[PDB]
């Protein structure tokens, strides 16, 4: 099944699957342009993922060609010129042909098919007990480690332990290293963990 001339929507670190349903904030120039084309349209875009996530100007050859055929749900357009959208992923499809225009690109997509016997309810079974565990072990070390940092009282020691222990990029676990001031240390640790707790409540 043939889709000619989708508006095509690059996404930055993040992916979306069939049946989905975000609200995305979008201001490069090349991808309000095809919000904006979309909406003179059926509404429709294709969103794919980059794979270079600090190029702007994504070729064809940056983008995966597999991606989402995608609903746009709602559409806002901020005082900036920024527009805030609300899509809803709907089927996986991959580009076939790709369209670069000068405001925006635009792609012709074929939609991929699948697609429940009773292998699969024992998998789906298996899945959510695995997924289970792993949640259950999640919460079982973080306490554990919680009760460990609560012990501690040296302040310097504190902060070290604690950002071994978040899910902090190495770059900004060497940042902690080259801290020596301790209540600098610590400022640092207590931010770095403010982030981790707001990017949390971003994804939700």
């Amino acid at each position: 099944e043939l889709k000619r001339s989708i508006p095509l929507l690059p996404l930055r670190g993040l992916l979306v699957y069939p049946t989905m349903v975000l609200h995305l904030d979008v201001g490069r120039d090349k991808s309000v342009q095809a919000l904006e084309q979309a909406m003179m349209h059926d509404h429709m875009i294709f969103l794919a993922t980059q794979q270079d996530i600090s190029i702007d100007e994504p070729g064809e050859d940056e983008i995966f060609t597999v991606g989402t055929y995608t609903k746009i749900k709602q559409m806002l357009k901020l005082p900036n010129g920024t527009i805030r959208v609300l899509v809803e992923g709907l089927k996986r499809a991959h580009i076939v042909k790709y369209n670069e225009h000068e405001d925006y690109t635009s792609v012709d997509i074929q939609l991929i098919h699948e697609d429940k016997d009773t292998e699969d309810e024992a998998l789906m079974r298996t899945l959510l007990d695995h997924f289970d565990q792993y949640i259950k072990i999640s919460k079982k070390i973080s306490a554990e480690t919680y009760a460990a940092v609560t012990d501690i009282e040296e302040p310097g020691r504190m902060a070290d332990i604690v950002a071994s222990h978040l899910p902090l990029k190495l770059k900004d676990k060497q940042d902690i290293l080259e801290t020596a001031d301790v209540k600098d240390r610590l400022n640092k640790v207590i931010d770095f963990i403010n982030n981790e707790k707001e990017v949390l409540e971003i994804e939700k």
